């Protein structure tokens, strides 16, 4: 059997035969013989004498595999590693290394001998290879030392002492041009990141700094530079606390920006339609720093350098800064949005550059801004659209043409419904002309997406184009079933046409879609059975929209579709099959939409769907969050099918159940899965996602989501987790200025309490007791954003409790301190909302606070008034300014309604009227309308002289209300994000009271109201 492969190893004239004999011979070792001494001593002899190194190593590896199953071996190798003869040392170390590579358990008995050996051989003056092998061995030694129950303090100290030597080996390998061993040493430093700190000592920041010096050194070979960039990226994922402690964020960012500024192959960039350059890895480093660190450490340095780089004579620096921003936004979208006053002009400057690489860089930046800040970018369509079209018309490179189309796509998709209509017809004609001219399927795919995005924005305004578009696009979805002979891009073009035709079905509704429903639906049911994961994905996306369009009429298709979806969700995902991951995401969304659009006919599928999804939560690689989200979607469907109307639940702790036993059982199922995926959960994205789902369901259906029958086990578990997140002590945080991801975790943790306060009302006070001091403390954070979240959350909690809140005076006095002393205008703005509410709910004497609070509210008004003077150029400030006007006026109206005779009206009413109508936060109209009803009913002198301004304000309000009603009827199905916020009236009752008021006012002032066209329409 095997011992012949050893004979071949020693003896062939062909060295490549001895080598591959050994490569196979190792494989054989596991699967007896009296004389096994012959094969050891033969191998040891060959390992140290063969002429070529590859044949030496081959014998060495066989010795080791033998080594697992000889008390003299390790002692003899430790002796050989200290031989006077450098080649004998090297081959012994290699064999020791191969032994460590077998993970034999008894190697743990030699930690000290290995530490003492390697402290020596790491600096072997005669063989760089021996130093590199010593570094490589140390990885196994550190792992061995961390298997002790308590890490030996002496091992850690010795091992830490070796770290500077490894750095020397690295410099040695770079100096000597030995890039094979440079790579291996970088693997060693990467392994240091994972180590317990007592093994690595204080070093890690210094390893980062040393890696940065290599990365920016253009004299170093590029592949070594990528290793270095990659190491720092890896340190962001595993050791960000050390990066923060050294405050290296800005140095990392600036180093990466310099590498990305190096020139690149321009013609490749402009034509290649497809990660290992220094320039590309540098962008990935920026991208990861933006996700990992607070924006002061990454985005702020970038925006500081935007002026000088964007004007540089070096086009690669103009290109570099735009691409830097393009990769900043995903990790720091809020900070990026706040810098739009600088960033948008910069993208416009970039589009006007003479160099195409800079123009492409600007386009990539815009695509990235649209993806993350959707409608916020589309507001600038008036500058962008002319520029982007001109680039499409005059493009000389395919990659510019693609990204121009894709930028146009992202803008058009989120254009305001009113504005798209001015563009819709000229746009429609241009995109179909483009579609004809271009024959590349990569380019056609991007044009089809832009067309569908027109439909999405236009809603019912798309009807004139619906039949021509489908006629045309039906050409790209022939022979769906036949995938043999199609390129990946041909598949994408087919898939995108299915997706965007179904999006047109969302724009025009079921009646206008009636012509094509059957052929298109049949075509999509072909897609689902096909062997393209991309094509199946587009089938499910098509079905998801059909569910929105046809509601319960789509139920006859359930028997057919669900079996396909279950099959899609159960597929093996492995070398992670990205196409299957996308398909599963969309199939889960299809299942959710079908469940919410079938109602009673999705009752046979509820239990099987929960079992399939629960299996994915437990076992899937990237579908956990979505699988769990879909489970709550199934619950939402079951609760709606039981005619629990959204927001109509009984408040307070439920002593039993307001839901029938079948529904409660479905709820409890998902409630258990939710809490098991937050308890001890290490991924913050998973925690964020669970908290978001729980808040949403609590908001819609009440406390029955978290508790029933007086048993608060899960409620207390939830609050425990949330409280821990607020304190920074949850498993997902314990692997300052916070990253935005970290800020989201805070926001959604606070929002659990917000939702519970509205669920519980008075009942919440006992739950709130533990979190209340922490939230009051977060209101004082050195971080402005944390203060903004906390003050905002306390105010919503106050709204949740209302007049059943036992802490009004404590909370009132805390928000008054924020209102009075906080340096941030936006924090003071958020506080003024909470202050008015607490006064509205208070039942004790507040006469002592009215005068100081009014003074502070007026100062806040004055700082916002000054900012309002220079903001034709900065919408982030304009939103804060406008929200301050709404909140302060709302709070003042609340104060007057609560205690009119403590507020001197003579100056307050005019200050109120000067900030009406509002531009945002229309919910604050509610106290103001009630105030106007009271002042006019008492014929108050102050408002009576102000009747023109008051009827003028309602003229704006009612015009806005009519636009809102029209926008709602025209819009594309399923765009109900902003529904509550666009409303001018919080209730039909307050709306009708206002109409009667305008009726009276028309009886006085000799028909002042009728004179106005808008109100004449409402008054009659």
């Amino acid at each position: 059997a095997l011992p012949a492969l050893i004979h071949i190893l020693q003896n062939s004239s062909n060295d490549g035969i001895k080598q591959l004999a050994g490569v196979e011979a190792r494989k054989q070792v596991s699967k007896d013989a009296a004389t096994q001494t012959s094969v050891k001593q033969s191998l040891l002899n060959s390992a140290f004498n063969e002429g070529k190194d590859a044949v030496r190593h081959a014998n060495a590896r066989v010795i080791a595999s033998i080594g697992s199953e000889w008390p003299e071996l390790i002692p003899n190798l430790l002796q050989a590693a200290c031989d006077s003869n450098p080649k004998i040392r090297e081959t012994a170390i290699f064999i020791i290394l191969s032994l460590l590579e077998s993970f034999n358990a008894n190697l743990a008995l030699h930690i000290d001998d290995f530490l003492n050996l390697f402290a020596q051989t790491i600096n072997d003056s005669a063989s760089l290879e021996t130093r590199s092998l010593s570094a490589q061995a140390l990885s196994y030694v550190s792992s061995l030392i961390e298997e002790e129950g308590e890490i030996n303090p002496q091992y850690a100290a010795k091992f830490a002492s070796l770290i500077p030597s490894v750095v020397q080996v690295l410099d040695a390998t770079i100096r000597e041009g030995d890039t094979t061993n440079t790579k291996l040493i970088f693997n060693c430093l990467n392994d240091f990141l994972l180590l317990d700190s007592q093994l690595t000592g204080n070093t890690i920041a210094d390893l980062v700094k040393l890696a940065l010096q290599i990365a920016v050194n253009s004299d170093v070979d590029e592949d070594i530079r990528v290793f270095a960039v990659q190491f720092v990226t890896s340190a962001l994922v595993y050791r960000k606390s050390k990066i923060n402690q050294a405050k290296l964020g800005p140095e990392i960012t600036l180093a990466a920006l310099k590498v990305a500024s190096e020139e690149i192959d321009v013609e490749d960039e402009l034509t290649n339609e497809d990660e290992n350059t220094p320039a590309l890895t540098a962008l990935r480093l920026i991208s990861n720093a933006s996700g990992e660190l607070s924006p002061s450490q990454v985005g702020v340095p970038i925006i500081e350098h935007l002026p000088t780089m964007l004007s540089s004579s070096n086009p690669f620096e103009r290109r570099s800064i735009l691409l830097a921003i393009s990769v900043l936004v995903t990790g720091s979208p809020d900070y990026t949005l706040s810098q739009f006053d600088k960033i948008i002009p910069a993208t416009v400057t970039g589009l006007k550059d003479s160099e195409a690489v800079v123009q492409l860089a600007a386009l990539k930046c815009i695509v990235q801004l649209s993806t993350n800040l959707q409608d916020e970018v589309a507001r600038y369509h008036e500058q962008y659209l002319p520029l982007v079209i001109d680039i499409i018309d005059s493009a000389k490179h395919v990659v510019i043409y693609k990204y121009a189309t894709l930028a146009l796509d992202g803008l058009l998709e989120f254009i305001a419904h009113n504005d798209i209509i001015k563009y819709l017809d000229p746009l429609m004609n241009k995109l179909f002309q483009m579609l004809e001219t271009q024959q590349s399927p990569k380019l056609r795919a991007a044009i089809v997406s832009a067309i569908g995005s027109c439909a999405f924005a236009a809603g019912s305004g798309f009807v004139p184009y619906f039949k021509t578009s489908v006629q045309y696009l039906q050409q790209f979805i022939q022979n769906v079933s036949q995938i043999e002979g199609l390129s990946e891009d041909d598949i994408e073009l087919k898939a995108l046409t299915f997706e965007n035709i179904s999006t047109m079905g969302r724009a025009v509704k079921s009646a206008a879609f009636a012509e094509y429903a059957e052929p298109l639906v049949n075509a999509a049911y072909e897609a689902i059975k096909t062997d393209s994961a991309r094509l199946r994905e587009s089938g499910y996306a098509f079905i998801a929209n059909m569910a929105k369009v046809y509601g319960k009429d789509f139920a006859p298709f359930l028997q057919t579709i669900i079996p396909e979806i279950f099959k899609t969700l159960e597929q093996e995902e492995y070398t992670v099959n990205t196409g299957i991951a996308y398909e599963k995401e969309v199939a889960a969304a299809a299942l959710s939409e079908l469940a919410i659009a079938s109602k009673e006919h999705f009752l046979e599928y509820v239990e099987p769907s929960l079992k399939v999804l629960a299996e994915q939560v437990n076992e899937s690689y990237g579908l956990k969050e979505t699988a769990l989200h879909s489970m709550w979607a199934i619950v939402k469907a079951v609760l709606l099918t039981a005619n629990l109307k959204e927001g109509e639940y009984p408040k307070g702790v439920p002593s039993g159940s307001y839901v029938d036993a079948s529904a409660l059982a479905v709820i409890q199922t998902v409630r258990e899965v939710s809490l098991n995926n937050v308890i001890e959960e290490v991924e913050t994205s998973m925690v964020i996602s669970v908290f978001q789902d729980l808040s949403e369901m609590l908001r819609l259906f009440g406390p029955i989501i978290i508790m029933d029958n007086g048993d608060s086990t899960h409620l207390d578990q939830l609050c425990r987790e949330a409280l821990s997140v607020l304190k920074g002590e949850h498993a997902c945080q314990t692997i300052l200025d916070a990253s935005e991801t970290e800020a989201t975790l805070l926001d959604v943790a606070l929002d659990i309490y917000v939702a519970l306060s509205t669920n519980l009302v008075g009942g919440f006070a006992q739950v709130f007791t533990t979190a209340k001091p922490v939230i009051l403390q977060l209101c004082q954070s050195k971080s402005k954003n944390k203060r903004s979240f906390a003050v905002g959350a306390l105010s919503e909690i106050a709204l949740g409790m209302r007049d059943e809140n036992p802490f009004i005076q404590e909370l009132l006095e805390a928000l008054i301190i924020s209102l009075t002393n906080d340096k941030s205008l936006e924090v003071r703005c958020n506080a003024s909302y909470g202050v008015g509410l607490l006064i509205e709910y208070s039942s004790f004497d507040v006469s002592a606070i009215y005068s100081p609070v009014l003074k502070s509210l007026y100062e806040i008004l004055s700082v916002a008034d000054e900012k309002n003077l220079a903001t034709e150029d900065d919408e982030a400030t304009k939103e804060i300014v406008d929200r301050t006007f709404s909140n302060v006026c709302g709070c003042v109206a609340r104060m007057i309604l609560k205690h009119q005779n403590l507020v001197p009206l003579e100056h307050t009413i005019p200050a109120l009227l000067s900030h009406l109508p509002f531009n945002t936060a229309f919910e604050e109209y509610d106290p103001i309308f009630k105030l106007f009803l009271k002042l006019f009913q008492e014929q108050n002198s102050t408002i009576i002289n102000e009747a023109p301004k008051v009827i003028a304000i309602f003229a704006t309000v009612f015009e806005k209300e009519s636009e809102r009603i029209e926008l709602e009827t025209n819009s594309t199905l399923g765009r109900e994000e902003n529904l509550e916020k666009r409303k001018q009236f919080q209730s039909e009752e307050i709306k009708q009271q206002v109409i009667e008021l305008l009726k009276h006012l028309n009886q006085q002032f000799n028909g002042a109201v009728a004179q106005n066209p808008v109100l004449a329409q409402v008054i009659a």
